[PDB]
């Protein structure tokens, strides 16, 4: 029974320490959020054959933001401009090895995350709770 | 089912929704966090007949500090120096009226905040959940 605790104190502590975590694991990378955004994207949807306006389109960002983005991973052998299999006019852009082996890296320290707290609750638990925490938060939007 | 979401997102969304809107209100009054935290134990201790030496040992700050939140507190006419019921010889720090009002107004913050999460759930599942949060944070420290 943990009664005495109001939920505020609950959720900011857990915030706060799983953030911690997680942002002491990703200070280990020299990349940016944003950079780690378009990794996980190309990983996500590589295999559609992308140019740089389709990552644009997708992180709703502007051109020349995703040029830059795209020339400092390019730069640190993260990605790639492969030549496309059906179309040889035309160029995609792909994780390389590293890229593929970094973004695995950094989806980990999430699900490792997440997987230890799975692990303290039982599968209906975990069900509940997530329900309960989301009408909870819709109770506050 | 609200199963495609990590922990991690809800309780960084519904703890940063918190925040806001406590946040939002506290800032319609001229009061410190430190200031807010010595009224409350004012309103809470000055039963016991209260020096400065009893709030320091009690906020853990040293006697300068605690010196300097007083006199801005008393400027504001939130606190008071009374002579003692029992013992003429001495003086006690209280709250005023409007240090009352005051520490009521700041209160009803977070009890509203609790109050509307609460009523989203059973009392049952309330205890269900507060117990499987404080299992989750545990896992965590």
């Amino acid at each position: 029974q943990s009664n005495e605790f109001t939920y505020s104190y609950l959720f900011r502590m857990i915030s706060h320490e799983m953030k911690q975590k997680a942002d002491q694991k990703l200070e280990q990378f020299d990349i940016t959020n944003e950079q780690r955004h378009t990794l996980g994207y190309l990983y996500a949807h590589q295999q559609d054959g992308l140019t740089q306006n389709d990552i644009a389109k997708a992180l709703q960002r502007t051109g020349p933001t995703v040029s830059n983005l795209l020339r400092n991973l390019e730069r640190k052998k993260l990605i790639y401009r492969y030549v496309d299999a059906q179309d040889t006019r035309r160029k995609n852009i792909g994780l390389t090895t590293s890229g593929i082996k970094l973004v695995e890296a950094f989806t980990s320290i999430f699900d490792e995350m997440e997987q230890t707290l799975v692990s303290q609750l039982s599968e209906e638990e975990n069900e509940q709770m997530k329900a309960n925490l989301t009408k909870m938060l819709s109770s506050l939007q």
